[PDB]
């Protein structure tokens, strides 16, 4: 059993207010085929928002699975979304 927490991102003027990243085609987690954040905007949106900070897993946007696919369709997923765009992560916990 993994926890789960959910991160609102803001379609501020900066957009999402954060960076992702993709392990299909253009893997940029060592291991990992799923998407993972790499930039944060100084409190921007997704930062200030949701308080995300580059090491977090999405496990999925709204109701979107951007979780299974390269960077780039990943970006079609947040881009897809509306003002506020709630993401689905979950932190692995050692025992």
């Amino acid at each position: 059993a993994e926890k789960v927490m959910e991160i609102k991102l803001i379609k501020g003027p900066k957009g999402l207010g954060f960076s992702i990243a993709g392990g299909v085609g253009n893997q940029h987690i060592p291991g990992d085929n799923s998407i993972y954040v790499t930039k944060i905007i100084e409190g921007g949106a997704a930062h200030k928002d949701g308080r995300l900070q580059i090491g977090d897993k999405i496990l999925a946007v709204n109701s979107v699975g951007l979780e299974d696919v390269m960077h780039e369709d990943a970006v079609a997923a947040l881009k897809n979304t509306y003002d506020v765009v709630y993401l689905k992560v979950a932190k692995p916990s050692n025992a």
